[PDB]
């Protein structure tokens, strides 16, 4: 009878928490990436097309993160709407008006369907199986502060340790066994900076270590869990046209490197050729947020089709690209035509607790940027597409943004 | 005590799943169609009237499917809104912007009330009593791919086997005993093509068979469950003004034919006369998505009132129309005046697990198309009406779209 | 142990149904009306003011009905929005576009917050403690059909028995002990017609009786439960400036009469004077939907302040007004200034299962009509206010609509 | 077995109530304020920027109150939208159109996301752990009535006892042990008035006491719970540039005073100098709603940066400011630049039942007012920011409103 009273009370508390969407069992995060052959399209929001008339936020960085019940598109907005004068982009990215918000995947980002997450001009978010963790960085450049919320309640803060634009992933953090992990950068974007990895439990930073990474540069990391460890594929904005990466276990014991493949993943970049396991200096300054998925010595690379502009997008399976420097690959899947605009891209995963699979499902999102600087508008925004890897038949195509620019507000 | 612990745990898991709207018992699908005498109006969304000022999607194919808790209108949109320049219809139906989405029955389809389902220029959706199954076909004409989601998670893919526009129902699939069934077509729309029927469990294709149907043509099938089997009434776009049909059991053992009644159900069509159990060649090319309900040798036929254009709509009970070729019928119920536009129509059912009845309730939806090609606008959209069969008093009338064209965007 | 298994299963089913908002215990409806002294304001939606820019339905008859969890404003819309050309009122009230929908009390009626209920140009709705009952009448004047839904599922139909505009309450029906009751009228509005009262259980009409009421006229009845019986105060559109009423028990055994007070409750009406327990012919043709609450021989009367137009609104407690013909009363509470527009008004109740009280709480809603015919617009709409009776301090004031006419669409 | 049946029934009732968001255990309110070092930003809605095109209410007083599940922004609106002619502010604050409504924290206040709370031109709201208590004052100046709702149901009324504008907090009331407490004022705003404190249980006023406070003036009190008592920091609109305060226990046994610090907290105010524990007459007439948090003899003061206009905002920790009159302080945290508009501000708390902490978390909100009287518009509205105190690293900055005035409606 005591056993029954215990089970009843515990299950009742689980039911009461579940009424609010709060889980009861942490995501294990110990399964490996699923074997896949290609990418099946998951979502397209048509945000800018709809925003030509609907009330849609002007957004950037529409990254996706999933709980055990839903997948959401998180994004940063300047608190302005498309086709409104406040969309005039003479506000620089880091502003007091910028906020991290979220809406259901596939829906246009509107004030009528978007939940508020935090005040942020740089952000990260993930779900540990119980509640949502959100990290939002706001403040001055010389003393930015990341506010860390768990289930909407402020649980911690992280202040800049270099006083030079504290900034983080702009995609989902990675959660394993009830601890979530993220990467933050403080310092120059055109030179050596400082990079730290953080272990956070129930929204409280329980550990951090600074990477000893001379001549490396980490920004806007795409991190995913795999077999109980974390892999982050990032952006070298200093002097690398191949992508830097850092992996670590749950105790923040890490390894670092660069993707060796001659199929260079950053943008801008040189033409394909001999790759390097060190920073590739040629056209290596600047970059774009990106991702890659590691399968042994092979790598799935998501990259633009252009070597010079954020145009086009493609998935490339290079079965030796993680460790070897040749420019040969096996499979290419077209995602966006080179004649059309792309932009930031990131990874996200679907855990077994959501899918029912015995493996970690990889997925990715792509931001389709319209407006300034390449188009004659007063604004810059992005719509989103997203794909998940499957071990079944797929096809390549082009799913571009589709909006007709300039808008009414631009004339 | 062990029995109590088992019941508690299982019912608690049912409660936790039900919190997300996820059922626990599959729909049986073994009851027969309810005896009815007429059709009681169920819904009207006034989509285009509202969209004259509100933010409403330009849509097509507003088909309805029901779970055990709700009925939803699924639809395909080009990601544009009424009275916006992106509604300009020089995008052909099969575009990378087209998406399958859903809203509550009776509501205007808006970005503020519509859930995203999939990227699709051809679609199907149903509910097995536990979760929603969605099928969305996107991609190039020579290699289209259907993404199959169960509870929002990609569970399978189906690639074109003829490289000639893989395409499916544009209405609800049919679920019996935990297996859902659909029909897909690959090949020409003006000649012999290939037709396959699929059995899908938890979003995974567990069986498929290709119909041996020489001189038949199947497109845009309206399928419903009845007594543990499936009946599909479809569209012969090749050379049939009567409608083709295919029925099958849960092992995909099938029968095929054409509705024999001289009350021809397709559009365009000849005037009523002697029917055929074979394809009726006269005015048989082209067509419109439609449905019919079989009661023994009799048939409830939903059809346009015009023989040449998608104008008007009417329900006709022909007590021998499934097998006999005479043009006589018993009952006609007016739905839309011939002076007003109609369009696609489809069937949907309400299962005993939703209604509390001991039989399968038949219902149908009708799409009221406005805009191009017959009206001087830049856009084409559709509103919806829906009726359910009852064994009580009914009446005929005309419930047309009601919008005043052209809109502001057209001048 | 068998007792525990039974309790667990039954409570689990109650929990699963409650997840959808479906109750488990019927409203008793056997308590008497609460003793009150005045009316405390409950809601104001400012619908037309907000609709000057927001996307708000052009509506009529915004009646309120409450479940055990919420109170909703039901209304009829022509499927058009304020400040849109489709709001042009050359559509007569009875149209195929008119629909019964509902939104939360106090909110402006928008396509983004309104649930679809039924297709209807005349309507009624109530809640029996388990599910919502909706009655929506649509169709031609000579054969209108009321579709009766329970929990959103069509459960019955009622066809016109006189072929002369079947029409019903335009306010909430009354539910007692699991049976809900309504009144419908078929026949002329300027002469003797037919009046029927209906007893409906789980959406199925289980009984109906036709009133033997020579020289009486019933339209647009406001019905409420009291002590296990039903009282309806209605509108004599034929030849009565006092209001007709009909009361009945759960077996539809009824009594009829007219409110005897010289404080005449209809509009138009003569000046106050000697009342009648028979139809008051003077200025008795035409009318307005209204209500009254009976307390022994006294009556709470809600009426316009003008004797000729739908202007102003006031509550009047006449402690002998139900049976005596004098024009004297005790208390008057101002609701809307006579310089401002009013319109339809109706009663609604809050049951003990919702309030926690030991009595039936009376409340009422008032429709504030703007537009045609008295104002120079192309449209006619109404906003709503609502009050509930309390036995505590209250005050009179004027809470008018507040919109500035004409709107942009009118020029 | 009887114990099991009791536990099952009680937990089932808790589950059924929790399905509607209704709690089962009252907030204790006996913990002390958390030790903090600074303020981490919690929210920013960008209301006016978004309302330049979106459908956003013109609002005032956007105060925040939290339950055990969510935090909401309550606000008063005139039932008009930004950039609509009805936003013309020749309606004085106290109007029959004004309503108290609420939306999720951080979201722009829209008719599509705002719940209706009450009709009110003065308001208060809080949550006792079970249900929401709302107090809305409407009516004429000489007989205003506060309607008191608990869980949306009218539970009490409070009529003006001085017939001179009954008015209350415009921020959250304070709840301890199932009793909630508020302060109301009746009488002049430029002279001695009457001030009452109210104890309310389940929406019923169970006690009230009138303060014997000669030469004091209380308006727009910000009240918070601390260690089982209530502290209110208010506004002296008569003759005080320092803020008045009143504290009391659950039996309404009270103490009164003024904040002694020479860091004057009201606006307008003199320059910092020698403070007073009595009303500071210099520049003491008029004022602004504000707050302060008491920590022993020290005080956290939120105030404007300007001494003359509602411009700028800053948090100041004065470790002896509650009792000592010196103008020295320890810490200042910038919130809004003095070059930018601020306005009303208030406190709100997050209880242990929401946070999981062992202490009472203090937070505050700030209203950023745009429009009349200082800007050349026809309207006046406010957006909101909010911060919570943390014992971790923070930073000062300026998070202003950000809208570009005048709007389209103003030309
Ligand atoms: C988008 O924002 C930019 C930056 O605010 C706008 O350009 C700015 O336009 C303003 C007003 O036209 C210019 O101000 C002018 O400055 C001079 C100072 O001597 C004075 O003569 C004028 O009275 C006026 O205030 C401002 O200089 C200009 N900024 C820059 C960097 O050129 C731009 O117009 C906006 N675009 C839109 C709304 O489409
Ligand atoms: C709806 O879409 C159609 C198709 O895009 C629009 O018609 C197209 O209009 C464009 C721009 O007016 C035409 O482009 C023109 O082409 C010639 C090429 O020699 C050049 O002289 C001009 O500079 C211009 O770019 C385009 O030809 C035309 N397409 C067709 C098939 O006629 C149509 O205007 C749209 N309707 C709207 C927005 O109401
Ligand atoms: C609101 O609706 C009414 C009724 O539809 C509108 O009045 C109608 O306006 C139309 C078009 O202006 C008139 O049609 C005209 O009829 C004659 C037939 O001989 C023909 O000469 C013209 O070509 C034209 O089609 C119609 O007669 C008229 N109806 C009535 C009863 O007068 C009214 O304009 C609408 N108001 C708005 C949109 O503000
Ligand atoms: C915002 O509201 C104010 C107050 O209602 C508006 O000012 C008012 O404008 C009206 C109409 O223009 C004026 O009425 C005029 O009054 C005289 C009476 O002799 C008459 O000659 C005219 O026929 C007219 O009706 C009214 O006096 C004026 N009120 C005040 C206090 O000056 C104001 O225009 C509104 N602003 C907007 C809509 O931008
Ligand atoms: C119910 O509670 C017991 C004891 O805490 C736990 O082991 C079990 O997993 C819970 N069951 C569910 C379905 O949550
Ligand atoms: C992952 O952890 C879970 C914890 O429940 C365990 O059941 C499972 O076997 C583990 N899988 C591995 C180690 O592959
Ligand atoms: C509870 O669980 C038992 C055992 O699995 C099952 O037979 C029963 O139907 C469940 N009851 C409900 C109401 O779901
Ligand atoms: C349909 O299947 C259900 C399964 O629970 C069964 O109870 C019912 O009798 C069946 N009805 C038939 C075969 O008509
Ligand atoms: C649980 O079920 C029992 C048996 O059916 C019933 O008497 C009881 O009222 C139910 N309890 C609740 C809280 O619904
Ligand atoms: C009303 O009916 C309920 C049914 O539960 C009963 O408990 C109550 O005493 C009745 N009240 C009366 C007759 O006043
Ligand atoms: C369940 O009910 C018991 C008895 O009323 C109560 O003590 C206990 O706290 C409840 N448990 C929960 C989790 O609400
Ligand atoms: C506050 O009251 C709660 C009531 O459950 C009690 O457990 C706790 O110890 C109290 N805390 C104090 C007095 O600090
Ligand atoms: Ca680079
Ligand atoms: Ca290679
Ligand atoms: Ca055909
Ligand atoms: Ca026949
Ligand atoms: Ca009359
Ligand atoms: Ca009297
Ligand atoms: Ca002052
Ligand atoms: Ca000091």
């Amino acid at each position: 009878a005591d056993r029954l009273e215990m089970i009843i009370n515990d299950n009742v508390s689980t039911i009461l928490a579940g009424g609010s969407g709060t889980g009861s069992v942490t995501l294990a995060g110990n399964s490996s990436l699923c074997p896949i052959s290609g990418w099946a399209i998951y979502s397209k929001d048509n945000g800018i097309r709809i925003g030509s008339k609907g009330d849609v936020f002007v957004i950037r960085e529409p990254f996706i993160s999933c709980s055990h019940l839903e997948c959401r598109t998180f994004f940063l907005t300047q608190g302005a709407l498309l086709n409104d004068k406040h969309s005039n982009g003479t506000v620089k990215d880091r502003s007091p008006y910028r906020t991290l918000m979220s809406c259901p995947v596939g829906e246009a980002p509107s004030p009528y369907n978007s939940r508020f997450e935090s005040v942020a001009w740089s952000a990260s978010a993930c779900h540990d199986g119980i509640s949502w963790l959100t990290i939002g960085i706001s403040g001055p450049d010389n003393g930015a502060v990341a506010v860390v919320k768990y289930n909407g309640i402020i649980t911690d803060t992280i202040k800049s340790w270099r006083n030079n634009i504290l900034r983080t992933q702009e995609s989902e953090c990675a959660c394993v066994n009830g601890s979530c992990f993220t990467v933050m950068t403080d310092g120059p974007s055109n030179g050596q900076a400082s990079y730290k990895i953080f272990k956070i439990e129930k929204g409280k930073v329980v550990k951090s270590v600074e990477l000893n990474a001379p001549n490396y540069h980490y920004e806007e990391c795409s991190c995913y869990p795999d077999a109980g460890d974390i892999m982050c594929v990032c952006r070298d904005n200093w002097h690398g046209s191949n992508r830097p990466w850092v992996s670590f276990n749950q105790n923040l014991e890490y390894q670092i490197g660069y993707i060796c493949s001659g199929v260079f993943g950053d943008n801008p970049r040189p033409n394909d050729g001999t790759g390097s396991c060190s920073p590739m200096s040629s056209n290596g300054a600047y970059g774009v947020k990106g991702f890659s998925f590691k399968y042994g010595n092979g790598v799935w690379i998501g990259r633009t089709k252009s070597t010079s502009s954020r145009s086009g997008f493609e998935m490339i399976w290079d079965p030796n690209g993680w460790t070897e420097t040749d420019s040969s690959f096996s499979v290419k899947q077209d995602i966006v035509e080179i004649t059309d605009w792309s932009g930031y891209s990131g990874s996200f995963v679907q855990h077994p607790e959501m899918t029912g699979l015995d493996c970690m499902r990889p997925c990715f999102w792509v931001e389709l940027i319209r407006g300034r600087p390449k188009e004659n508008t007063i604004w810059t925004s992005g719509s989103s597409i997203s794909f998940c890897g499957v071990n079944s038949d797929t096809v390549g195509w082009s799913w571009p943004d589709g909006a007709e620019l300039p808008f009414t507000i631009d004339k």
